[PDB]
């Protein structure tokens, strides 16, 4: 038995909802360290610890751009933090390593008796997201922290493409009709860059910048991918295998590519 392995079994209904099978509840950080502020969702008696995420918006964006997978990926056994940066202006680097501070605050919180995540976090399994300039930090942790077990970003941008050197297992969210982080000089060289690890891209057919953002309109298709990827690469958990590595064969996808995605 996968010690990892939480809640019932998947189904496409299940996966596709606006939320999963656990009750989420949620607080704010009271004193941040090395990020702007964050807040904390989480699963009440998910069956066991589970692995934590930390998201992180774009430039001039706050947590409200992003805000929706905290209680998506948590109602499926996730602790999530989303986080507001230092300054709505930073770069991706400095986003990365508020995003690994955030991570890191998310383990301390653990061992915090007077924390609602008190013993409820695996500190050793974390994942990272973002969007546009907090999709490119979410790759830059990724690459400087090849301990983390998934990534996926949405409509990165960096001003480098080249990300050889990730060993994380990473989807790349992309949105069709991009005119801020055009798909073809971003999220797709990026994607094609990434010559070392599991990986998948989904580009959502007519999307604009914000097309992954909350509020979105493909919310079914893109939690269920979000989780079911999160789900096979932070819990090791083959009963997503075929979720997160087929082909949605749906019209809302104008291109999808996958490598070392085994059904």
């Amino acid at each position: 038995t996968n010690p990892y392995a939480r809640g019932p079994n998947p189904t496409a209904a299940s996966l596709e909802a606006s939320a999963g099978p656990f009750t989420v509840r949620s607080f704010t950080v009271s004193r941040p360290s090395g990020y702007g502020a964050g807040t904390v969702y989480y699963p009440t008696n998910a069956g066991g610890t589970v692995g934590a995420i930390a998201i992180v918006p774009g430039y001039t964006a706050r947590q409200s751009s992003i805000k929706w997978w905290g209680p998506r990926l948590a109602s499926h056994g996730f602790v999530v933090i989303t986080i507001d940066t230092n300054s709505t202006l930073d770069q991706p680097s400095s986003r990365s390593s508020q995003q690994m501070a955030a991570l890191r605050q998310v383990a301390s919180l653990n061992g915090t008796s007077s924390s609602p995540i008190y013993g409820k976090v695996d500190t050793a399994r974390m994942g990272v997201m973002g969007w546009s300039m907090g999709g490119g930090g979410s790759l830059i942790s990724a690459a400087n922290n090849p301990s983390l077990k998934a990534a996926a970003p949405q409509a990165p941008w960096d001003s480098s493409t080249n990300f050889s050197s990730v060993t994380v297992p990473t989807l790349i969210f992309a949105c069709e009709n991009d005119s801020i982080a055009p798909v073809n000089s971003s999220a797709l060289p990026i994607y094609d860059s990434m010559s070392r690890n599991a990986k998948q891209f989904l580009e959502i057919n007519g999307g604009s910048h914000s097309c992954a953002n909350s509020g979105n309109s493909n919310q079914a298709l893109i939690g269920k991918k979000g989780v079911a990827w999160m789900k096979r690469f932070m819990d090791n958990d083959t009963r997503y295998s075929t979720f997160a590595c087929e082909n949605p064969n749906s019209t809302r996808v104008s291109d999808f590519r996958t490598a070392n995605c085994s059904l």
